[PDB]
């Protein structure tokens, strides 16, 4: 499923991404842009073996479970694939647990890089939210 920016927003916040662990929702709509484009079935290989998967770009060497990635947790307690659904709930899951791991949302690299000190409200402007 590729998700509308503002149908995110709202599926987000349904979830209860905004304002988790102090993260507005315009940060999770940011790093989910730029993770994959609000493409659910967005994946793609890291340079160690492990894959990132799904709205949020979750990663299988800690996280879930693809049966690749050799030394593997799987934290979430998740197949992999299931982070893939057009329903966000496993990602949504997932995600609080990776940013109340430590670093908050850094763990997100491309959050650091493209969304961390800009004007991330603009992510959900004109949305009935
Ligand atoms: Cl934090």
């Amino acid at each position: 499923k590729v998700f509308g920016r503002c149908e995110l927003a709202a599926a987000m916040k349904r979830h209860g991404l905004d304002n988790y662990r102090g993260y507005s929702l315009g940060n999770w709509v940011c790093a989910a842009k730029f993770e994959s484009n609000f493409n659910t079935q967005a994946t793609n290989r890291n340079t160690d073996g492990s894959t990132d998967y799904g709205i949020l770009q979750i990663n299988s060497r800690w996280w879930c479970n693809d049966g690749r990635t050799p030394g593997s947790r799987n934290l979430c307690n998740i197949p992999c694939s299931a982070l893939l659904s057009s329903d966000i709930t496993a990602s949504v899951n997932c995600a609080k647990k990776i940013v109340s791991d430590g670093n908050g949302m850094n763990a997100w690299v491309a959050w650091r890089n493209r969304c961390k000190g800009t004007d991330v409200q603009a992510w959900i402007r004109g949305c009935r939210l």
